[PDB]
C-alpha cells in the first residue's frame, strides 16, 4: 500500500508502534540499518536499500522539521516512500539533500523549537496517505 | 482550541507522549481518575517534560466531575470505540472538539460509551483481525485529522 522507511532507529517503543501501524494500515516496513536494538524488511545501509527496492524518487518523501515541502498540500500515491530519521538527531543532513526540496515534507506544528515524537510522524503520514486512497483495505 | 481526554489510562508512557503531542499541536489535555499510575512533578521532569508543557493539564477526579466542570458539548464529543461506531474520518470536526479515549487495554467501559449516541461514536480504519494501535499514535491520528480540517490553523 505505501512504504514506511526507518532510518537507523533508536528507540525499541517507537520500531514497535511502528510495526503495529504498518501491520494495521497494509504499509511495508523498512528499517536501515544501524538499529539502536536488536511485511518487514531490514536492509543492511541505505546504498543496499536503494539497489534493492530501487524507489521512484518522484514517490520518496524525507519527512523533517527542516522540511520546506508542506504536508497540507500534498498528493500522495499507493507505493509512496515515506523516509523517516532517528529519534535524537533526525535525518542526516547529507541523505535529506538527495531529495528535491518540495520532497522534504514538514508536518505543521505550534511555533517553536520542536518535534513530533517519531511514531506518531508515522501514523499521521500513513493514514493522511491512507484516506487519500479511501481507506482501501480497511474495516 | 482541540481536547484529548484520557479515560483511566494506564501506561505512563502512553500519557507522557500525548502530553507532548498536545503541546506540538495546541490541544488541550484531559484526564479522568482512576489512572494506572502517579503523577508528580518530579517524575514529569524526570520524563523530560516543561513545567509549562504539562501545567494546563486537567485531571478530573471521574467522569460525571468532568462533565460537571467543563460541559463539553455532547454533539462536539467522540468517544473511541468498536460498539456501534462509524469510521472517524467520515466526521466533519470543528474547533473546540472534544475527543473521548479509553485505557490502551481495557478500551472506554460499555457504561461510558452508552451515555454516547452511535452518531459520536468513532473508530479509526484498521485492516481485519490486527491488534489496535498504540494509544499515543491513534491521539496524534485523531488530532491531525482534526486540525488538517480546520487548515492547520496556527501550524506551521
Ligand atoms: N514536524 C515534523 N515534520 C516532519 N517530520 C517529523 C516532524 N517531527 C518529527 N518528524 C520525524 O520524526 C523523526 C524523529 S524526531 C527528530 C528530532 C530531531 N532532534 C529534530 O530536531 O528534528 C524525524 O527525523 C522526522 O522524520
Ligand atoms: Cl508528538
Ligand atoms: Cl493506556
Amino acid at each position: 500500500m505505501f512504504n514506511v522507511v526507518l532510518v537507523e532507529p533508536e528507540i525499541p517503543p517507537n520500531t514497535g508502534n511502528v510495526i503495529r501501524l504498518c501491520a494495521n494500515t497494509g504499509a511495508r516496513l523498512h528499517l536501515i540499518e544501524p538499529l539502536g536494538f536488536p511485511q518487514m524488511r531490514v536492509h543492511r545501509d541505505w546504498d543496499a536499500f536503494v539497489a534493492a527496492e530501487a524507489p521512484d524518487p518522484a514517490r520518496m518523501f524525507a519527512f523533517t522539521t527542516r522540511g520546506s515541502g508542506r504536508f497540507h498540500d500534498r498528493a500522495f500515491e499507493p507505493g509512496d516512500w515515506f523516509v523517516f530519521g532517528a529519534e535524537t538527531r533526525g535525518l542526516a543532513p547529507a541523505l535529506v539533500d538527495r531529495f528535491a526540496p518540495e520532497q522534504r515534507v514538514r508536518l505543521p506544528m505550534r511555533p517553536g523549537n520542536r518535534s513530533l515524537n517519531l511514531s506518531n510522524t508515522v501514523a499521521v503520514v500513513v493514514f493522511e496517505a491512507w484516506r487519500q486512497a479511501g481507506f482501501e483495505g480497511g474495516a
